[PDB]
């Protein structure tokens, strides 16, 4: 089961993984990491984060061009919900090229080595 908005379904099994491992899990399941493109999609992801009590990865990253967060298509964001002061590319100074979502629905850029809840979209 999962949470759905329109034709998109978000699912989790409560796995917690690094970004690269999370991406692999979703792809092997024939989906991709959660990619909220609207307020309504963001709220569905947020509900799951609240339930699981763990920040989740989103798909988007700025590994290609620093500060330009893109989907797995390489396209720029059509929606964002950054927490106040984010994205800051600064884990106590160190680069942050991946994105986590909080249980309040706001986003923070993080090191892609961080271990976070895996939510996939289908
Ligand atoms: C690894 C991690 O999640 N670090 C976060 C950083 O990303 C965020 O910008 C900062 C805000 O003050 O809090 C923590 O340092
Ligand atoms: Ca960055
Ligand atoms: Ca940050």
């Amino acid at each position: 089961d999962g949470q759905a908005v329109g034709e998109k379904i978000f699912k989790t099994a409560g796995a917690v993984k690094s970004y690269s491992d999370a991406e692999q899990l979703c792809r092997e399941a024939k989906g991709q990491l959660a990619s909220p493109r609207s307020s309504a999609e963001n709220e569905a992801v947020t509900q799951m984060v609240r339930a699981q009590e763990k920040n989740a990865y989103l798909s988007m990253n700025d590994i290609s061009t620093e500060g330009r967060f893109t989907y797995p298509t390489g396209e720029i964001l059509v929606y964002s919900n950054w927490a106040d002061g984010e994205p800051n590319n600064s884990d106590e100074g160190q680069p942050e090229n991946c994105v986590e979502i909080f249980p309040d629905g706001k986003w923070n850029d993080v090191p892609c080595s961080k271990q976070l809840l895996v939510i996939c979209e289908f």
